[PDB]
């Protein structure tokens, strides 16, 4: 259910870490959860322009985020 | 104050993420913090080796990480 998001390296793609080694296994285009922001859960989708972003919420960057499917 | 622990490109240096736009401003070798481990916090110091890692905790990776201060 709750993660959180980040970048991995070795697979252009953003990934979600569950558990201290429990992972999603890497975010694809289209992909849909819910990102926390203070006390509510915002519906976003992650899509690939020029790189990765959110349609949904405007943050100034993807990283960190706490998340939830 | 809880946060996300996560890889910050712009430095190369792991940062935590506080809130939606609030973040540490990027760890320095010797910072210590709690780690997340099950309902558990544990202490750790961050230190630079062949790259960034946990003294006090033996992890796969740093990224996602659930930390405090």
């Amino acid at each position: 259910r709750e993660g959180t998001l980040f970048y991995d390296t070795e697979t252009g793609r953003y990934d979600i870490r569950f558990d201290l080694e429990s992972f999603y296994g890497g975010l694809h285009c289209g992909e849909c959860f819910d990102v926390k922001v203070k006390d509510v859960w915002v519906p976003v989708r992650i899509e690939m322009g020029d790189d990765w972003y959110l349609v949904g919420l405007n943050v100034s960057r993807l990283d960190g985020l706490r998340v939830r499917m």
